[PDB]
């Protein structure tokens, strides 16, 4: 809850509402379909709808190389 950048996600994303942020298995599985978060896990036919949280996915969503900083040409080796 204080976060040191400020953008929630704007992109060229087909979609706006609350910034992407890691949740966790916790919080997942009481987000609804629509609350459903990325790093969670969808699960269809769960008998009534499941989601839970996911390492797999929450990696990906937090090595995203620009919500911990940005990052991209020239870091290693490329500086010499």
């Amino acid at each position: 809850g204080s976060h040191m950048l400020e953008v929630l996600t704007q992109k060229h994303k087909p979609a706006e509402s609350q910034q992407q942020a890691a949740e966790t298995e916790g919080s997942c599985n009481k987000k609804d379909q629509n609350e459903c978060k990325s790093p969670c896990k969808w699960h269809n036919d769960a008998e009534n709808k499941k989601c839970t949280l996911d390492k797999e996915e929450a990696k990906k969503v937090a090595d995203e190389t620009a919500k911990d900083g940005k990052t991209g040409n020239t870091n290693t080796t490329g500086s010499s």
